[PDB]
């Protein structure tokens, strides 16, 4: 399994401010994503068996979809994409340009077609051993920043 901590940056075109969340995240060994926001609010978010869901706070928790929540659908997949090696499922949905070397890389990966290219401008991820940022831009000038760190496998 893969643990580590993440802080989130979302940029939103009109206001004047960004917003900051922190967590933590695993991935375990059958194929789930454990997202655990714990600033400035508790959130979670948790993928298994290709059903994503999430909780705020102490509500009841919910099913994210492609078709509703495009942005952190594809952002879940992409990331648990990438920290096993699967780029041939991204390559199904995503244009994938890479740049550099094993200790500074950059993958660009930009939508192929409708209906994520409508949602999606542009993936950025830059790593070295792991990913250490993932920039998802959408199509309406908002941008979220996400900083990955402490990551230990075990
Ligand atoms: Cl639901
Ligand atoms: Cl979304
Ligand atoms: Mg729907
Ligand atoms: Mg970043």
């Amino acid at each position: 399994n893969i643990s580590g901590k993440f802080i989130q940056i979302r940029q939103i075109a009109g206001l004047n401010s960004s917003l900051k969340s922190s967590g933590t995240f695993k991935l375990t060994n059958d194929g789930s994503l454990l997202w655990q926001q714990q600033s400035p609010i508790k959130t979670t978010m948790q993928m298994s068996k290709n059903k994503l869901t999430q909780t705020i706070m102490d509500n009841p928790p919910t099913v994210l979809t492609r078709d509703d929540q495009p942005i952190v659908f594809t952002f879940t997949s992409v990331f648990m994409s990438v920290f096993k090696g699967d780029t041939k499922t991204i390559s199904e949905f995503f244009n994938i340009n890479f740049d550099g070397n094993t200790q500074n890389w950059t993958i660009t990966l930009t939508p192929k077609s409708s209906p994520l290219n409508k949602a999606i401008k542009e993936i950025i991820l830059k790593g070295n051993r792991y990913i250490t940022n993932i920039d998802v831009a959408d199509t309406q000038d908002n941008i979220i920043k996400i900083e990955l760190f402490d990551i230990t496998t075990n």
